[PDB]
């Protein structure tokens, strides 16, 4: 049984990494690129970009531990702990060469530590629509004069006594449509059919809980990154952000400049958080062009 | 039936104000003091203060429109609209002399406009544990280095799609215990029975919705207060705030200094947000002494 349709020419498979069975979808030939999804979604957010990349790269899209069809982590949900699983997974398929990395939303949180600790393994890096966890997140406002705070879900999801799982259980499809559309500019791409697929996956009880454990570990991840960030990233990096409702605008690039020596950034107008779906054509073009250099 | 026990010597009653049937509890003799409750609670949060105050004053504690046993407003939930109902209710009982006002949490939001517009009607003012809605609220951080913030509920409650009602329905007692304890220093003062009573009141579907409509109107109240605040408050004012977890500390007095010419403030160590319950004895003493001068 597959939660999402595999593109033609790709395989759905599993690999045990440090005692955790990870699900992934893989296709193509050539140097490896790993695509890492974020909250509310799975490998499937990449399914339009994957066939295009697979024309010249080997492409792997895993499900984050506990999400999609991947088992929960055995160590923990902090960025440094999860990053181990993803780094070892990639190195099973690229043991002798650097690989490229694309990450969205908490995919950034779950990859930054292995990038900074294994810089020679990362050829090129693309990050979109999430802050790297650091002290900047403690200044984001809870409440805005216009639109909506992009950030109040940090506290909701991190609240103790399983607040979020307890309130959302039984209402998963409702909640997912609300939080996806509230963070989108081009809401019309989120058909009821597509929302059904995403909701069915994260409504699995262990996946609902896993989703929020990433936020419960966020303060730990901030403390981890305070040490890791004493070394800047050296490899070519590109940031993408939406310029519309739900987009991070100029923050994505401006923060990355503190972390990276070689970075270019783009803000996609009329696009919110969910760039692969809201703005597939320009986003795919930017990623393919950047990795094809 | 009554949702909460009425103290001896007090009456539970109703008055029509602008076509809206308001519930209140009233007792005592002498000049009028109106006590206005906040979110999650009803008139009952004042039940320990009321018998003491009624030795020197006529005391009235209404349920906010839509909450407790009061009918929802027929105009709207912004501060200026709700303050009309509370001002006219007070004037029914004190038509010939100014009255005192004590307000907690969103009771502040729902009274500040009628105080500033009807200053000759207000003898003395006591405000505790909430910002006056203004641009200062756009600074409060969404997330803290210790976990969930005190203010992310602004955005949870203001969200559309009836987000809060939909997620909290069926879990009203669970959610109320969470937000009471997350804003408390002294959780021991909240019996399981007291939490049961508050939860059963705000779980009423029109009351659960009314609770969050105050927040859906918050930005409108900010915009209203931007104009109203061009007129400073001239009556004697006291602020109170908790010094412990859940307390606003020095913010309460420091903001009030920008609104009021004649203000004194106290911060109560060992107390959080729920001052009438967490710190009943010192809070009652400070209020009684301030109003008795
Ligand atoms: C995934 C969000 C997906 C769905 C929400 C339910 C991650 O949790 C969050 C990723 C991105 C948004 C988070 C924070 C936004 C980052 C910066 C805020 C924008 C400008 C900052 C302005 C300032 O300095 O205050
Ligand atoms: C009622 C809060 C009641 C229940 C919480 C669901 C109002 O919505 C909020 C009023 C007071 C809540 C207490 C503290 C937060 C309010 C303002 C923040 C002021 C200063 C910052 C202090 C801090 O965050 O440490």
């Amino acid at each position: 049984a597959e939660e999402f349709p595999v593109p033609n020419g790709f395989e759905s498979a599993y690999r045990e990494v440090d005692g955790v069975k990870l699900h992934y979808v893989k296709g193509g030939q050539g140097p490896l690129v790993m695509l890492v999804h974020g909250f509310g979604q799975t490998w499937y957010e990449w399914h339009q970009l994957m066939p295009e990349l697979a024309k010249r790269f080997t492409v792997i899209a895993p499900d984050l531990p506990g999400l999609g069809q991947s088992e929960p982590p055995k160590t923990g949900y902090s960025g440094e702990q999860v990053a181990v699983y993803l780094h070892k997974l990639a190195r099973q398929f690229s043991p002798d060469r650097p690989f490229d990395l694309v990450a969205h939303d908490i995919g950034i949180w779950n990859t930054y530590p292995m990038v900074v600790k294994n810089q020679a393994d990362i050829a090129r890096l693309v990050y979109m629509q999430a802050p790297i966890p650091d002290a900047r997140i403690y200044r984001f406002p809870a409440f805005t004069a216009q639109g909506e705070s992009l950030v109040w879900h940090f506290s909701f999801f991190a609240a103790d006594d399983r607040l979020a799982e307890t309130l959302i259980a039984g209402k998963e499809r409702f909640f997912l449509e609300h939080f996806i559309k509230s963070h989108a500019s081009n809401t019309e791409v989120f058909s009821e059919r597509l929302l059904d697929l995403y909701a069915r996956s994260y409504a699995k009880p262990h996946s609902l809980n896993a989703s929020f454990e990433y936020y419960r570990a966020l303060n730990e991840s901030v403390r981890q990154n305070a040490e890791l960030a004493k070394t800047r990233l050296q490899m070519p990096t590109m940031t993408l952000a939406g310029g519309g409702h739900g987009g991070m605008g100029t923050f994505q690039l401006e923060q990355m400049k503190a972390y990276a020596e070689d970075v270019e950034g783009h803000v996609l107008p009329g696009c919110g958080h969910w760039l692969p779906e809201e703005c597939a054509a320009p986003m795919n073009r930017l990623v393919i062009d950047f990795l094809s250099r």
